């Protein structure tokens, strides 16, 4: 008999962002070798017939990760290090080190993960890159740079980078900025409005449903992501999977997703920087920066292959059961 495989998110059911996206994405992907479904904690009624656990979040799934420690002692545990977990949590956080001591497997969601786990902790990781469907490369216009980022506001997006660098451009017509994501955390939703009601180029568009999202960012010239720290985002891979090449903050979790070689990192927190990069992209339309991005971005793209992730987890499955 196949396994019974739960998949543990913190999200909301139906929820716009990565921790949904991914557990959805692992159960479609999943789904040909085993049994498998999506929760938020466990148990529930249905935890009897439950063979493996795949928990997101070392420190925010810590009690059901627990629960199937002591449920299951030595068997069938993976858990998968999202991104504060990795970069923030574990250093001193007591649930986030449990979690680790008591996995079969951990999971990072790229090349540099382990790095940022203890040398105890490295004999046991995996990396499973993320996937994402591949959208037509599109034909874009040198009239205008038309820049987008996503991600709901909170402050691990470093979104103050992006306010910083289109107020550093607020005179500059002919670069565009469009910022996607929900009003999160306290104020930054306010500091977005102000910038966006000063500097016409900046536009806040609130949260957009992902149909739309995509489209977005296969039809900008760029995707720029400032993040303090990353798992592996989503929309690094999004972008690189439409042709549309991406400026990233030098944070490891965006490094893993662009590659040590990449030309198109800034220093986390340097809006000057940022808006050199945007200068020189936009400088490049009509040997330009944009081309050279893309041409690294296209090296990148099968690394995001959703057959790719599938054999990945495959394999992780087969070790925990
Ligand atoms: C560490 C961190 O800070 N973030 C991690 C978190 O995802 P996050 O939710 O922080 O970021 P993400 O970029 O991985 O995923 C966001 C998803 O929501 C979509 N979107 C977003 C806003 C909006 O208005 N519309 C829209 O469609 C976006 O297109 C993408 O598919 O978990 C992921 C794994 O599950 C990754 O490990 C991320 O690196």
């Amino acid at each position: 008999s196949n396994p019974s495989l739960v998949i543990v998110s913190p999200a909301l059911p139906g929820a716009n962002n990565g921790n949904w996206r991914t557990a959805q994405r692992w159960k479609a992907l999943l789904s040909p070798v085993c049994s498998a479904r999506v929760v938020q904690q466990w148990p529930d009624a249905d935890a009897s017939a439950d063979t493996v656990m795949l928990a997101l979040h070392a420190r925010r799934s810590a009690e059901s990760i627990a629960h199937w420690a002591h449920a299951h002692p030595g068997r069938g545990l993976g858990v998968v290090l999202t991104g504060t977990d990795l970069y923030q949590d574990i250093g001193s956080d007591p649930q986030a080190q449990r979690s680790l001591q008591l996995a079969q497997r951990l999971v990072v969601l790229q090349a540099l993960g382990a790095e940022a786990l203890p040398p105890e902790c490295r004999a046991k990781a995996r990396v499973v890159y993320q996937s994402t469907s591949a959208r037509a490369e599109l034909p874009k216009s040198a009239r205008q740079l038309r820049a987008v980022m996503v991600g709901h506001l909170r402050q691990v997006k470093s979104p103050q980078t992006l306010f910083d660098a289109a107020r550093l451009l607020c005179g500059r017509e002919d670069i565009r900025i469009d910022h996607i994501g929900d009003a999160g955390d306290a104020g930054l939703g306010e500091l977005a409005r102000a910038l966006a009601s000063d500097c016409p180029g900046y536009r806040w568009l609130g949260a957009l449903p992902h149909a739309q999202t995509r489209q977005r960012i296969q039809r900008a010239h760029v995707l720029v992501h400032t993040s303090a720290l990353e798992g592996g985002a989503h929309v690094i891979m999004e972008a690189v999977r439409s042709g549309t090449p991406v400026l990233a903050s030098r944070v490891p979790g965006n490094v893993g997703m662009l590659g040590n070689d990449y030309a198109g990192y800034f220093p986390h927190g340097d809006a000057a920087a940022l808006a050199a990069l945007l200068e020189a992209c936009r400088a490049g339309q009509g040997a330009g920066l944009l081309d050279s991005l893309r041409t690294q971005c296209a090296l990148r793209a099968p690394l995001f292959d959703p057959r790719a992730e599938q054999a990945a987890l495959f394999q992780l499955l087969n070790e925990l059961q």
